C-alpha cells in the first residue's frame, strides 16, 4: 500500500530505459503452460524469434501456434530440462535449425508437496534435477556465443520461495533457494571477469493461479499474464530481481529484522 | 551479559557429525566430547574419522566410527541400519560433509557440479529423513546444517557450491518451518554460516580469516543456546543486511 503508490511514483519521475529484445533469438523452458506460455507471448510481441522447450509436445506447439498468430518466428522442441543428455543434443539442434540463443529464459520447473518423511526420494531428485541442475547444463551449453559476442541475457525463474521456506515445501524451496544462488553468483562472475554485455533476472512471484499447486500457503491471487507482464517489463529495463508482486521485497527486508 | 541466552546439556545425547575426518567436522567433535556426549563419526576418509575419534577417546568420551560417502543415498541409509543396531537412535545430527571445486562456470566439469550437490544438500535430505523419525517419536533433537556465507551471497568462480549452498540455508528455513507447522517443539535447528575457514578446503578467501578451533566454539555455543541462524563471526550479519541496501 506505501511501497505500491511510492514505487508507481518512482517509475514516472525516474523511468528505467527500455532495451529492444526484437530479432533476438529467446529460448524458454517449460514454454507448454503458464508462466513459460505466457512470457512466450510477450516475446513474440516484443518481435524476437522464438525457441520453445516442453516435456509436454502438445502443450508447447500450441503456444508456438498462438505466437505465430502474434507474427512471430518460433521453433519447438520435446526436451526434458532436467537431462543433461537430452539438453545437450537438443542445443547441438537449435545450433542447427535456429542459430545462437541470445536470451535464455529458465523457466521450467517441477514440484511434488508433501511433508519431509511423505516425500519419495525421486521426487526429490526431479526436483533439483529440474529446478536447479538443469540450469546448469542449458546456461553452461548457451553462455560460449553470448559470452564471444559480449551480448546474452540469463533469466532465472525461480520465486518467493527462494528466498523464504514454507512447510511442505521443503525441497522444492531448498531447490529455489538454489536457483536464487545461481543468480547471484552468475551475475558476480560475469562482472569479476570483465563480461558487461550478458545480463542476468530472477523472477521470483508469489502464488500464480496456474495449477502448479493447488492453492497459496498463506492468507495471500497472482494471474499468468500479469507475472508474464511483470518479468518482459523487468527483462527490458536489466532488472536484477524481479518480485511479483513488487512489494514483496519489503515483507522479506522486515523478516530480516526480528 | 544483559540479556543472556540459556546453555542447555547435551551430555549423554548421540550425536551424529558428518565430514568429522578433517576441519569444522573434527574440531566440532572435539567440542562434543568435552560436552560428554555418545559422537558417531562420519567420514569416506578412514583414517582421519579414526585420527579425531582416538583424539576424543583420549578426552573421555566414547566414539563410533563409520566409512560413510554422505553423498549417496544407499550408503547413507545402509550405515543408518549401522548407527541404530549398534549405538542406538541420533539426537543431535551434524550436516557438515562438504565439497567444492573452484574454477568459473564455463570451466566445470559436469560430474563436479552433480558431486556438489550430492554431497551439499542432496545427502542432508537422506540423513535428515533416516533420524527424524525417532526425533519426531521422542520429540527431541538437533538439526544442524552447515552451509556458509555463501549460502546468502554469490561468490565469482564459486557457482555450483554457492548454489549448492543457498539450498542448504533453504532446506534449514523451510524444515525449521514445517517442524512449527506440525506443531513439533521438542526438536531444534541450527545453521552454521562462517566466512572463509583455514582448513584446506579452498586456498585463499574470495574477498580482502577464521581458524578451525573458533568456528567449533561458535558452533557447540550456538547449538546449546538453540541459535537458528549462527554467522561466523556473527557481526558478518550485518553486511549481509547492508547488501539488501
Ligand atoms: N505457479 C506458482 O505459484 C509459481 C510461483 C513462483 C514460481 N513458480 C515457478 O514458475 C515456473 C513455471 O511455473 P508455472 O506455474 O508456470 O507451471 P505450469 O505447471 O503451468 O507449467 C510448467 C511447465 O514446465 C514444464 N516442465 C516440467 N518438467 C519439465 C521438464 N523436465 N522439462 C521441460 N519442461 C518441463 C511442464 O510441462 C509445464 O508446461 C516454475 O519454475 C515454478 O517453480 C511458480
Ligand atoms: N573452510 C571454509 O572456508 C568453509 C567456510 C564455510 C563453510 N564451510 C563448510 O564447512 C564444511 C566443512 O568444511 P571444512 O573446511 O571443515 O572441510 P575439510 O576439507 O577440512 O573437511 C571436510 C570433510 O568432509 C569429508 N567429506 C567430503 N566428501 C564427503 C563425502 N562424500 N562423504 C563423507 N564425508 C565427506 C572430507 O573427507 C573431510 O574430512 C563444508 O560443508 C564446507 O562447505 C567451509
Ligand atoms: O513457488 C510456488 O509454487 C509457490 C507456492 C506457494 C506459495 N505461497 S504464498 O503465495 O502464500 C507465499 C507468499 C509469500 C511468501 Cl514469503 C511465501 Cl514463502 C509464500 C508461493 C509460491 F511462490
Ligand atoms: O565456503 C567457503 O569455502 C568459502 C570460500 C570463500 C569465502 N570468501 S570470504 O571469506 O572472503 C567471504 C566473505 C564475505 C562474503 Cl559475503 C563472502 Cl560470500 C565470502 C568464504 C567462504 F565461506
Amino acid at each position: 500500500i506505501i511501497y505500491s503508490y511510492l514505487e508507481a511514483l518512482v517509475k514516472v519521475f525516474f523511468p528505467r530505459k527500455r532495451k529492444s529484445v526484437a530479432g533476438e533469438i529467446v529460448l524458454i523452458t517449460g514454454a507448454g503452460h503458464g508462466i513459460g506460455r505466457w512470457t512466450a507471448y510477450e516475446f513474440a510481441k516484443q518481435k524476437s524469434r522464438l525457441v520453445l522447450w516442453d516435456i509436454n509436445k502438445h502443450g508447447v506447439e500450441e503456444t508456438a501456434a498462438e505466437c505465430r498468430k502474434l507474427g512471430a518466428t518460433v521453433h519447438t522442441f520435446v526436451v526434458d530440462c532436467g537431462n543433461r543428455e537430452d539438453i545437450y543434443n537438443s542445443v547441438k539442434q537449435v545450433k542447427k535449425e535456429v542459430g545462437d540463443v541470445t536470451i535464455l529464459v529458465n523457466n521450467a520447473g517441477t514440484v511434488y508437496p508433501a511433508d519431509l518423511l511423505s516425500t519419495k526420494d525421486e521426487e526429490i531428485t526431479k526436483t533439483f534435477e529440474i529446478n536447479i541442475l538443469g540450469h546448469f547444463w542449458i546456461t553452461k551449453a548457451l553462455l560460449p556465443s553470448m559470452i564471444k559476442r559480449n551480448h546474452g541475457h540469463i533469466v532465472t525463474v525461480a520465486s518467493v520461495c527462494g528466498h523464504e521456506g514454507i512447510p511442505y515445501l521443503i525441497p522444492y524451496c531448498s531447490s529455489k533457494f538454489a536457483a536464487v544462488g545461481f543468480h547471484r553468483a552468475l551475475t558476480l562472475e560475469l562482472q569479476a571477469l570483465g563480461i558487461t554485455g550478458i545480463k542476468t533476472s530472477c523472477l521470483c512471484p508469489v502464488f500464480v493461479n496456474t495449477g502448479f499447486t493447488k492453492n497459496p500457503s498463506t492468507r495471500l491471487i497472482l494471474e499468468t499474464d500479469t507475472v508474464a507482464r511483470s518479468l518482459i517489463d523487468g527483462i527490458l529495463t536489466n532488472k536484477k530481481m524481479i518480485f511479483v508482486p513488487s512489494y514483496y521485497n519489503i515483507y522479506l527486508i522486515l523478516d530480516k529484522f526480528l
